[PDB]
């Protein structure tokens, strides 16, 4: 029953990390792993991780029983901004459950159409940008969906206005942003060229940290029920605290940037698949046109925009935009039945991989069709993890899913889409997948929206 | 006969140490403010004349005496503008076609039809200062010359700058003012040749955007129009000039006088509760109708006089046609230059009394009160500015929305500090908005 990790082989003392030497790790980690199977051990010096890529191993990591939340290199390069907030933080770190419990609410169903309103205004000035374009001109897709994704965070979250549509380049919380995950990325490969870049990261730290103070002496200047004064006055009396400033300001900065980019890309994604697959598009197009009846669309409507949904879900098949997470052992234990695995050890879910099963999918992996979302229950459990798993789930699950919905919604309901490039795929990586250089042409069905 | 009072000279330099300056029109107020109503200013190789009062202007005013001149100015913006409108001399032959051709364009049939596209862009102002937050503040002409840049765009060549997605000027904002810094650098090779590269991007992309696709606009006359004296076209040279032309002289002013405006507003708190008061009761509807915008009577006295003080086309010149004597004192010979220096004629204390330097909109309650080419901000005569109407029509509509949706703070006390580039504008002025939430 016990077997052999297979394994690319060293580069000496290097190991295995020359490998992610790319624009494109993950996509690298795919070939891998259509090379290597279901399971690879993967080193670098002084780390050592296991990928996971089949769902009868990926269902056996998601037993938080046996195995909880780990944070990768890359989680802890990110920690030098995001500290001890929701996403950075340890499982039995006393401040994650404190800020999961006073912090959940703002999460329920209830909260959501607190939050519609907010994302209608960001999603109309979409709309309203596009419909504004001269025919010469066409979409910076992935940009434009960034603009959004960010506004509408921002807005609902903290009240405060990004004003990203008043910008023709990004926003400058953006750049650095990027450029402070990209960095940190780039430290997943303690030189000096690195001293002059480790100024550039503290730079864009304290620009990520300018932006918060904003938000804060804001909110000291105005009546707000989001999700800053659940921060603020929010209270976890199994510890009887509430968040003090500092965990404060790190919940700001990963809500601000968990809270964005991720769906941005999935936005991205979803008009990429339906201009490459004009059908599904139609049957979209016309999903929404029956359905978003009111000017602005209320949430309810949004709620039976059922296919869209759908679409947006097979989009998050193909290219998960948080393509992957990490788990440790909590105790010895045999993986598979094959694998046996010591305390502390690393396993990481390669989503895209995990999403192209064919044991669980079929053979016709590689084809878009939300179809399959048809019936969610024939699907095996531990098979479809786009947000990550268990307690450690994403918590913004239920605003990103509507977020997404009601925009892509409103798009298909204002806009005819080409594909006037017949634009080339090319992925682009930053811990988050993105379709970059994707650009199309929008005409108007010219419905007003008052 | 009588000999014209003048600066003093300095040998081969004349008066030319004495416009030393970023600031001309201002310097030549003062000097008109110790000389008197008229004084010629000798520059090597150029010599003018420049007038200040009402006596002497309406017969500088004189058609049959005096025409059109184009100052080396105009003669340089000649350089990309050609002889459009603006820059054409009266006996050329394009100026009158084309001002045959494009005035029924500027008739207030034409003038509803531009109402909806003006509170477009007006709209789109508005929801940009509702939405700033409490930290950030406005940049006043900034954003006016956004709002008419994209409003002479929308209107006239229904072409969307959208000045407002972009959080700098448009390229073409840019590309003009160092055209404009150009033509005081003459008082950069082909980088102003380039500056021309750029308003043609501009040209370029209006008439292919024309040609792509039921508009009966600016542009629509410009192509189909004709001239019922000759019959004959604008030829597709002179079209672009007139693009151009109505691109640049139909939006830096306007913008101009809006800034202007709103700065004597927030200097003069009791005027403003006046004009916000009247704003108030009228625009009533979500957005603004058309005939509301024309009772707003104090708006537009408000206007008036922001022109009056500081007119944002700050002056004219003009030759004299023939030989002739100006004021029964100063003999002209032929060809000779005038220049109507505006402002200094707007602070005729023998038309308008000792405190001239005070903003008050009540000296229009009676516009025909007022003697004739004693108020000259849109120009004279056949040569006047055929957007008058436009940009009052721009001007009212927007001030008007601006005082019912906020109220205004001069937060930084600012000292008024006015940049000259044959326009006026006053530069580093901001304001804080706060939002009276009324929606649209
Ligand atoms: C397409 C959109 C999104 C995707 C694909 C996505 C994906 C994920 C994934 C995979 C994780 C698990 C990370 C890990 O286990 O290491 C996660 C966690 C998390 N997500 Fe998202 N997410 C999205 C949208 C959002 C939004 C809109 C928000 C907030 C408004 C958000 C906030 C969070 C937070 C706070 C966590 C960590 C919570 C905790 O550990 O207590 N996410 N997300
Ligand atoms: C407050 C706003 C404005 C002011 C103060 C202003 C001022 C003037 C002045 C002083 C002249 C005469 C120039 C000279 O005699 O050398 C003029 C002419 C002209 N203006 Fe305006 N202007 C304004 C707005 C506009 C607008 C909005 C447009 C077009 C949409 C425009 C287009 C023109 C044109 C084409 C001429 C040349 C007239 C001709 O020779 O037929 N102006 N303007």
């Amino acid at each position: 029953t016990i077997k052999e990790m297979p394994q690319p082989k060293t580069f000496g003392e290097l190991k295995n990390l020359p490998l992610l030497n790319t624009d494109k790790p993950v996509q690298a980690l795919m070939k891998i792993a259509d090379e290597l199977g279901e399971i690879f051990k993967f080193e670098a010096p002084g780390r050592v991780t296991r990928y996971l890529s089949s769902q009868r191993l990926i269902k056996e990591a998601c037993d938080e029983s046996r195995f909880d939340k780990n944070l990768s290199q890359a989680l802890k390069f990110v920690r030098d901004f995001a500290g001890d907030g929701l996403f950075t933080s340890w499982t039995h770190e006393k401040n994650w459950k404190k800020a999961h419990n006073i912090l959940l609410p703002s999460f329920s169903q209830q909260a959501m159409k607190g939050y519609h309103a907010m994302m209608v205004d960001i999603a109309v000035q979409l709309v309203q940008k596009w419909e504004r374009l001269n025919a010469d001109e066409h979409i910076e897709v992935p940009e434009d969906m960034t603009r959004l994704t960010l506004d509408t965070i921002g807005l609902c979250g903290f009240n405060y206005r990004f004003n990203s549509f008043y910008r023709d380049q990004p926003h400058p919380f953006i750049t650095s942003m990027v450029r402070a995950l990209d960095e940190a990325m780039n430290k997943l490969q303690d030189d000096p060229a690195y001293d002059e870049n480790k100024r550039q990261f503290q730079e864009d730290i304290k620009v990520m940290n300018d932006l918060v103070d904003k938000i804060i002496a804001d909110r000291k200047a105005s009546q707000s029920d989001d999700l800053l004064t659940h921060m603020l006055n929010g209270k976890d009396p199994e510890t009887g605290e509430p968040l003090d400033g500092e965990n404060i300001r790190y919940q700001i900065i990963t809500f601000l940037i968990a809270g964005h980019e991720t769906t941005s890309g999935l936005l991205s994604f979803a008009l990429y698949f339906l201009v490459k697959n004009p059908h599904v598009l139609q049957k979209a197009a016309e999903e929404a046109a029956r359905v978003l009846v009111d000017p602005v669309p209320s949430y309810k409507h949004v709620k039976q925009l059922k296919y869209v949904g759908m679409v947006l879900n097979e989009a998050l098949r193909l290219w998960p935009t948080a393509p992957a997470f990490s788990l440790y052992a909590k105790e010895d234990t045999v993986l598979g039945g094959e694998y046996p695995l010591e305390k502390g050890d690393e396993l990481m879910v390669l989503i895209p991989q995990l999403h192209r099963d064919k044991t669980i999918w079929g053979d016709d992996v590689e084809e878009f069709r939300p179809e399959r979302f048809e019936n969610p229950s024939a699907i095996p459990q531990h098979a479809f993890k786009p947000f990550g798993n268990g307690q450690r789930a994403c918590i913004g699950q239920q605003f990103a899913l509507h977020e997404a919905t009601l925009v892509l919604g409103m798009m298909l309901k204002h806009f005819d889409f080409e594909d006037h490039t017949n634009y080339e795929l090319d992925i682009k990586e930053t811990l988050t997948l993105k379709p970059e250089g994707f650009v199309v042409k929008a005409k108007s069905k010219k419905i007003p929206l008052g």
